[PDB]
């Protein structure tokens, strides 16, 4: 599940890469740097 930004998650393990799950619903990938 190598997810991209904003294409959804389900880890904390940054999904795809350089990312991070968005702990506040709606869940998607958002870059480590940003959000």
């Amino acid at each position: 599940a190598c997810r991209e930004w904003l294409g959804g998650c389900s880890k904390d393990a940054d999904c795809c890469a350089h990312l991070e799950c968005r702990k506040k619903a709606p869940y998607h990938c958002v870059w480590d740097w940003t959000v």
